[PDB]
């Protein structure tokens, strides 16, 4: 339960990036095809900010939290 | 490890709720860009829905058990 | 703490499962809309195709330490 939740963080961790990665790519559609670009998506854009803020945040606490024990 | 499983949830939660907006921004992108828009997409939306409600119910499940717990 | 990760595991799947759909109807997009369809892309493929290998490995680790204990 140790190395289990060191490893539960890191496939969080690497699913955060998807994530990441995800959300480029669809940011590269709207700017490529949307004939006002990314232009109206401000808020879906501040939602998306918000929960990455969230997620990294909660990260780094559970990377913290690990240590401490060790 | 009381309050890591606990942050290991919340940050699943977020993990979800991204991935969430990130289907909303695909679906705004077909409904927009296509000739068809989401028609023809069904399938997709149904395979989403189901790991949608999949995920919601072990988050369930997670925040039950661990008050069981406190 | 037993059921506990292995319903951890479980949502970190799901959402991996999720995640893979999402990929693959922005890769649907790229290639019905764009002129050159997902020419240009390779290097978001690969770094796409990078996160989740190293989220399998991580899914399948924490399956085996899981039943190591059981
Ligand atoms: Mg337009
Ligand atoms: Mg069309
Ligand atoms: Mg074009």
């Amino acid at each position: 339960i140790v190395q289990q939740q060191n490893n539960l963080l890191r496939a969080i961790e690497a699913q955060q990036h998807l994530l990441q990665l995800t959300v480029w790519g669809i940011k590269q559609l709207q700017a490529r095809i949307l004939s006002g670009g990314r232009g109206g998506w401000e808020e879906w854009d501040k939602k998306i900010e918000e929960l990455i803020k969230k997620s990294e945040e909660l990260i780094k606490k559970i990377e913290e939290q690990i240590k401490k024990q060790e």
